[PDB]
């Protein structure tokens, strides 16, 4: 007693918009550092009928029966997860049920400290995540600043994590968890030194590696598994999975953490797991452990170095003057334009990037930089040679952005009026669309 | 620089388990009251490339650009949601971003009350959800008991909501929110009287209608929209959508609530929306509003009434002696077997149901009933005439369960010893398989 008609027939209205979405993706230079493009196999898992099943609980400890094949998949996903991040199933456990990054962080923090518990993270404006305890004088913005008590540390004037300030703050504040691993941080993290500070104040070390997960897994960057009590990661960014998250806990370092983490996810926070997600994550974790994926991850870094270097050669300033990873943050101060203006201009030429604070910015009010990353364009086949064209496109956007601000004024409302119809943008947009639309597209 | 091979080639190990899962579903009499089967179109959206996109924020108030088609989809989903539940966009708003039912209840509750806020709900043992403030003397089991302060009401000896006890509690406890709508309640709710209790104590009326959403939408059961401040619902049960949730809030009764709810979902709790989920929900909400789906929902109730009637004709007791909706709870006391045993027996014959407490059960330790529902089998084309065979199959399961307990004993470990190789079960399984495997299967 159902309608078996395909999407085009059953909902022509929606299917056209989705077809448009597809076209915009195919025709965009996507520099969003947290975005990627899934392959067809991951999307087959996501549309699988496995999501019809209710599997509250854990493998072999389910509230309902008929979960034999579901258990096989959840167990397979955990095994692949632990292998991919080079950890022994005896020393490390993993939870694969969190629905997304934010949920996993909240659930994981709660497991370690509970309500009213004390946490330290990097300020949102310095490059930490919302779920790392972000708040405002005006409001407790994230639940992680409201269900917990949070202190926020900052990067120094050159954009680096200031460990001396972290220790100082940890010693007066006495937190139970200290979080590291970030949302817009262009360099590697010294986990060893974080561990040293945590030990000195008897705190958990929490590493959020969502942005760099592929680097940790492929032994290209520092390994936080050597020092962390908990490691969380999304599966949708550089990992190239579906939208989900993993939570890693070190059993050997903390007895009783497995139960704590596992009960925090269910039944403390979530109900039924989304089995299609878990299948898709399993699908991607097989690929992550291949030698071909290490090549892709290497290439992501090669492209990021090439991009930074080309941007520098065009006299564009980078926060920390470079990158160790997949992401760059441009300091736009010498051009006297805001990050928002450049976002609007790049939107108008089919280039996706976002505004991002820089150390000099007091607040997240008027961010003076943009953040770009290479995973999505590396997925689409661009190599180091192709990064010059992108740097060239960004430099032209910056120049137009300056000319438009000259002609219409600094106010954002005024500035946008300059954008529609502008001849240069139309020209630049077509170059973008012709070059972008040509590239391989899963 | 990606692998485009289909799931079967790229991950044969996973594709085999998923195919077994597909076979088990096709070959099962699924009486899980919370389960259903999605159509192909809903699964086309879930596997869509729209999930590639980061779109934190709300339509037209997005942190990133390139969100034009995403905004069209999120706005279309909210519009279709409001139409489906017979509310005007001027009086009611809805949030479509919650990743699941449990996230949506936590986010909604937090919006209304905040940390340390006081809430009332039905106890889990009496049929409430975990997210309605569930706790145990041993531990604060749900975050809704730990981040809020919660009191739990009970149903009466006949399995009905005892409003007089709810009032006694509401006046003594003085909560800010009172939750109604349940996970295993076989009758309709008197929202009018819940409203009366709420008004008396200045509490919000929260209606969780996930199990009954289709009935509310099609004007078959009482409408909580006439009285409730907030209404939440999953999209995956009787609504037949993807795994997601909706939060409805009433602007006209509470000004400033749209902001409170929207801020709770993001950035308080969630990060980026899962745009494939939103697309899938859009797709289903269209269908919900058709008169074909009203027929399906009618059929669900017809089948539930017919199943109840037949179970009674076979001398089987039902909590409240019947059902006003899609679900039945069997009281097994007269057969001297537990729900756990019957679940084990039904697992062995490819019948999916779950154990459930009854009013006489003080604890969740040994629940004395099972819960069954009709949405999934109604989806597969079962009509009233087909419920006799199901009632018959369940009666035979009960009898075998009784015979097995006689032969092997009351202890669960011993009882299971009796299940494999049992001649009767294999026979009963094969009929189940023959009849189930033939039914239409989206
Ligand atoms: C959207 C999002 N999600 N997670 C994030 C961010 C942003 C970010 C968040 C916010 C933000 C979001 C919700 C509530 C309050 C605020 C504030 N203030 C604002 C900005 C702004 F600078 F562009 F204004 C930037 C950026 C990657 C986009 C961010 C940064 N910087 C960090 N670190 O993490
Ligand atoms: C799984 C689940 N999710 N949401 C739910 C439930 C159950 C339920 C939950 C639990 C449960 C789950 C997590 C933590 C503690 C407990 C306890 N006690 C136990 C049982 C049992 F009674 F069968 F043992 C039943 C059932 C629909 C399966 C439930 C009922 N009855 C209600 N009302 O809501
Ligand atoms: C370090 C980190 N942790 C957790 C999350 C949460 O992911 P969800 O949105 O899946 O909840 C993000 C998202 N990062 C936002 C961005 O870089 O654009 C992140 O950067
Ligand atoms: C009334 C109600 N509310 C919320 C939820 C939570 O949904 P998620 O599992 O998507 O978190 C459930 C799940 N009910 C479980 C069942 O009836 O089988 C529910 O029954
Ligand atoms: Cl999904």
């Amino acid at each position: 007693m159902f309608n078996n008609e395909p999407l085009e027939q059953i909902d022509k209205e929606l299917h056209d918009i989705l077809a448009d979405e597809e076209k915009r993706q195919r025709e965009t230079i996507n520099l969003i550092a947290s975005e990627n493009l899934t392959n067809g196999a991951v999307r087959e898992c996501l549309g699988n009928r496995v999501s019809n099943k209710y599997s509250e609980g854990y493998p072999k400890k389910r509230y309902y029966g008929g979960n034999d094949f579901i258990d096989k998949i959840e167990e397979l996903c955990q095994k692949r997860a632990l292998e991919a991040f080079n950890v022994s199933d005896e020393e490390w456990g993993v939870n694969v049920q969190p629905l997304s990054g934010s949920a996993a962080n909240v659930q994981a923090l709660y497991a370690l400290v509970g309500v009213k518990g004390k946490i330290m993270g990097m300020h949102l404006c310095s490059g930490g995540h919302l779920t790392h305890g972000f708040f405002d004088e005006k409001k407790k913005v994230s639940i992680t600043s409201d269900m917990f008590e949070s202190k926020l540390y900052k990067c120094n004037s050159q954009g680096y994590v200031d460990l001396d300030a972290v220790r100082e703050m940890a010693l007066s504040f006495k937190p139970k968890v200290i979080i590291c691993g970030y949302t817009s941080y262009p360099r590697d993290i010294d986990y060893q030194q974080f561990r040293q500070i945590c030990d000195e104040v008897n705190a958990y070390l929490f590493a959020d590696i969502s942005h760099i997960s592929s680097f940790v897994a492929c032994n290209i960057l520092n390994n936080p598994f050597l020092h962390a009590d908990v490691v969380t990661t999304t599966t949708h960014k550089i990992l190239r999975g579906p939208r989900s998250a993993l939570i890693f806990f070190n059993k050997k370092r903390n007895p009783g953490i497995e139960q704590k983490i596992n009960s925090a996810v269910f039944p403390s926070f979530q109900g039924g797991p989304h089995n299609n997600k878990i299948a898709a994550v399993a699908c991607q974790l097989k690929e992550v452990h291949s030698p071909a994926f290490k090549e892709y991850t290497q290439q992501v870094l090669l492209n990021s170095k090439a991009l930074a270097k080309a941007l520098i050669s065009k006299q564009i300033d980078l926060v920390t003057n470079g990158t160790d990873n997949h992401l760059i943050v441009v300091d736009l101060r010498k051009f006297s334009i805001t990050g928002s203006k450049l976002q609007e201009t790049c939107n108008a030429i089919n280039v996706s990037l976002n505004k991002n604070t820089i150390p000099s910015d007091v607040d997240c009010v008027s961010p003076s930089g943009v953040r770009i990353g290479t995973p999505a364009m590396t997925t689409r086949g661009a190599k180091e040679k192709d990064m010059e064209f992108i740097a060239d496109v960004l430099a032209r956007a910056i120049k137009i952005t300056v000319d438009l601000q000259e002609q219409y004024g600094k106010k954002l409302v005024d500035f946008k009026k300059g954008l529609p119809g502008n001849a240069q943008l139309q020209q630049l947009k077509q170059e973008v669309v012709t070059w972008a639309g040509a590239l391989p597209f899963p």
